[PDB]
């Protein structure tokens, strides 16, 4: 289009031949309006908001004042094409997106801009509708094309259709939700056309829900719950000394992505393995590719000079998966978690579902014709600073049992943060199996690894502090190291007592965690 | 301690001189009036349970086919039958003990869990007449009594008797039963080969009057007022050709339970979420487990061989919330349910609720669609596309809407008035059978005579919604006309405006999103 310059380095975008905005852009939300229903109707963000929003919404730049002065030539790097997926998005959020990318993005690097249907059921997305969206792009660039799925695949299904239409030497994924701040993708191709193995993320900043106001705020871990976690505090001190801090300049390295949202070679991207397409739907497939990327020669980097806004959704959902499919994209992503994948089976609930065991062997299969390195490799040398490096550093897993009164610890069917533990008679099920991280002194219920016993009787969430560091005696009692008071069940009441091992009420048998080499995927 | 086949616990309740503990009461009265005795014994005619025995026998209720049946009892799960109970008679509350400990081996049966929701009967009291407190010690030591210091309900109670239970399964039961040989066999065979399975006895009937034995339908649907129902005649026929006629030895799956008498695997019971402890009181706890259990990795089916009778009988505020609590599992549906129980709008403790919106995700447990598509997928609805109406039908020649008149019951006429967008002018299609029924009642059908009446699969019931706008009748191809604020059939013909009628399209969300509080 015409009218290139700073703030629109693709032109004016979304003008008719009239010379008016081919958007009808909406009045201010009401003042009778319900905040807490609206972010339903709107699936997840106020809509009514959005819609009165522009389209060439001008945003804050988020990057440190030291990456402003950085220089890029852009003649001597890489076209990439960015890649869009979106299933029953709305126009204002997917099109404030695309109007971002191009007016945020010199032409000279962006080879094109994919928009991926995962079969929307939106009236404005469907071919057999009004045709807002197909009739709106005719008012952008060519080099934005739509594409789409006649079925709903999920995340993995239409991302792999985006990157096998992409005709860049490197492509870009990003959200349908999401607003740039300046020059977010040259520092990207930079870092990719020096070693084409890395795998870049710009950091995530975020677009509020309710108000869209622009929020600012590198290292991720992952839980045993098999989810993204950021680095602790407690995880970023046992961090080298020279990288505690670094730079708001550097690039440094993560051994988990927040999904989605990254930069990658096509070429390499496909031979690291693309995307197990057999995950479904919306899951785990972050990590999947994170574990993988790492044992099997690639690099994962984020980039603090690259921010990238996102609206993170809150009190509702903007669509609806079924209950299984996270699960087996959790299983699945065990295959790449050699041993360590018991202990993440048992903290998911030790389920047992079709993850489609014909096609993961395949993988493993592929996973060693690869020579791949193994998970202990990752955790000893790409996430050395985890809670859990071997699993020697989870002696205990198990029923927390109180042979005097003849019972056991209980979440009382809730393993979430903040409600009390009570006695119960012992039944061994998941409710009353608890585990033990050597590294923070941390007991929590084996179905989450966020929830910390606290001397008050009660969970919280888990922090590595003296607050949380709980030690387990030879003689079999909870001592607590700040106060150094042991727990008591005595009258089927959870008490801090002076430790002595003659007070059989204080005295805990706790099951030692000795689990296979390997571990054997249950069956269908 | 005397024990032998009809008293596999020996001779119950005697005392040390060698007499009963417990005074027969002579023949009722042959002055009695029904009505007036039916109301002093609180459902069922307690001036004849109390001159019955204790140790009364029953006829075996089980099909000959079952008896032909093996166990091997040193090879079985012991089972903690528990019974819980609110201002239950001496004589019933007694001869179900009886019944239990006279039917059922010693090896298999751990304990016997009498809980008290917090009677007020002096017989049932720590500060009364301490007749059974007395007379239970006169029982085994398997037999143990417990209370709560007030009633919370069944939900309260049943958990005390769970979470006091120390064997690895439990049994629940009414306090007003009477069993059949090898009942609990069969239930702890099935649970011990997949603990994964909640098994259910199939429920024969004591007549409440005269107390006759009564034979006794194992697969249970539901209806949108969130009640169960069994399986009627055109949704057997949806099932499988294999499933159709099942066998009466072969265990049954069912979509739903019928009340609260099933056995469970303990450590299992509480992985699946239990029981919705936020419940109150009295309510539809049944089905909120049932469809909980199926989607969170359970089944539910049901023993033919393992039968008990039960005497079927003759606050207001925790039964709706206990609805509102059950459509969180329901996903989309809860829309459709949410009309028919009223819209209604109360202190469901949407708190507590989240953390089981939580629950249910941190377990992975499945939709309701998956629910409807392949547990019931027998049922009327299975998509929100097989209501395709809901709203007032209107004839705009007349100006005028249908009115189920206040009533919305079945037998009761449905009569010509002026729309003002009630309830009570609110009509749901229900395409896979043709139904025109009111929103606030899926029991009652339109029929052609202008009366409302039960629904019955039939095409006496199959109403056709035509696109000009007519109510046809398939049976006998006449429309329905609002000629004179009367309702009758005509000929059909899409120029008439009196046979025209305006029925709104039922497009409901994506997902359903609770009202506030
Ligand atoms: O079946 C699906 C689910 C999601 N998405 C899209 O994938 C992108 C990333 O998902 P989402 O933003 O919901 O994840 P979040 O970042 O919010 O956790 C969004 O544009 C979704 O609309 C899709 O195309 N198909
Ligand atoms: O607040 C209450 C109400 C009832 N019950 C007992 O729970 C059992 C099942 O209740 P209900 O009488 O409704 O059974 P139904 O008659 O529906 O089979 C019976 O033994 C009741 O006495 C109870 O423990 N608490
Ligand atoms: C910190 C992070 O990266 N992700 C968090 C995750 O750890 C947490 O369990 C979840 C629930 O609050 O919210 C998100
Ligand atoms: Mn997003
Ligand atoms: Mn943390
Ligand atoms: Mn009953
Ligand atoms: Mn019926």
């Amino acid at each position: 289009l015409e009218g290139a310059g700073p703030g629109r380095l693709h032109g004016r975008l979304g003008i008719k031949p009239d010379g008016q905005p081919g958007y009808t852009r909406a009045p201010s939300p009401p003042t009778d309006l319900s905040m807490p229903q609206a972010l339903a109707r709107g699936g997840g963000f106020n809509l009514y908001l959005s819609d009165h929003l522009e389209l060439d919404r001008t945003a804050p730049d988020a990057r440190h004042a030291s990456c402003r002065q950085l220089h890029y030539d852009l003649s001597t790097l890489p076209k990439a094409s960015v890649i869009i997926v979106f299933y029953n998005e709305p126009f204002s959020t997917l099109m404030r997106s695309v109007h971002s990318v191009l007016n945020g993005t010199p032409p000279q690097i962006l080879e094109e801009l994919i928009l991926v249907d995962d079969g929307s059921t939106l009236p404005y997305i469907r071919e057999d509708g009004n045709q807002q969206l197909v009739e709106y792009l005719k008012l952008l660039p060519a080099k934005v094309r739509l594409i789409r799925n006649e079925v709903r695949k999920g995340i993995v299904g239409a991302r792999m259709k985006g990157i096998r239409a992409s005709r860049a030497p490197i492509f870009a994924i990003l959200d349908s939700h999401i607003e740039v701040s300046p020059q977010w993708l040259e520092p990207l191709l930079l870092r990719i056309k020096e070693d084409s193995r890395r795998v870049v993320m710009p950091q995530i900043d975020g677009i509020d829900a309710e108000t869209f106001k622009h929020i600012a705020g590198c290292k991720l871990g992952f839980l045993w719950k098999l989810m993204e976690h950021s680095y602790e505090g407690h995880q970023t001190a046992r961090l080298p000394p020279e990288e505690r801090q670094p730079s708001p300049t550097d690039f440094q390295t993560s051994p988990a992505m927040a999904g989605g949202l990254f930069a990658a070679n096509k070429a390499f991207f496909f031979d690291v393995g693309a995307y197990d397409e057999d995950f479904q739907f919306w899951g785990t497939e972050n990590l999947e590719l994170s574990f993988r990327l790492w044992q099997c020669g690639g690099v994962l980097e984020c980039a603090p000079c690259s921010r990238v806004y996102h609206i993170f959704r809150k009190g509702g959902s903007g669509y609806s998966s079924p209950g299984d499919s996270i699960t087996i994209n959790k299983m699945r992503t065990m295959l790449w978690m050699d041993e360590y994948a018991d202990l993440a089976w048992r903290v998911i609930g030790k389920p047992r579902v079709n993850y489609r065991p014909e096609s993961l062997e395949k993988r493993r299969e592929w996973r060693k014709r690869k020579g791949c390195k193994s998970f202990r490799w990752f955790m000893e040398n790409v996430f050395p600073e985890g809670d859990v490096v071997t699993l020697d550093d989870v002696p205990y897993l198990g029923p927390l049992r109180n042979d005097k009164i003849g019972m056991c610890l209980d979440n009382m069917g809730w393993a979430s943060p903040g409600h009390a533990v009570g006695l119960e008679y012992c039944h061994g099920g998941d409710t009353q199996t608890f585990m033990f991280f050597r590294k923070v002194g941390h007991v929590m219920p084996v179905n989450d690894d966020e929830a910390c016993l606290q001397p008050s009787g009660r969970l919280d969430w888990c922090r590595g502090t003296a607050q949380f560091w709980w030690d387990f005696t030879s003689s079999g009692q909870l001592m607590f190291r700040e106060t150094k008071q042991c727990l008591s069940a005595f009258g089927r009441k959870l008490r801090m007592v002076e430790c002595d091992d003659t007070d059989p009420y204080q005295i805990w048998s706790w099951t030692a965690y000795n689990p296979p080499d390997t571990f054997t995927f249950p069956s269908v």
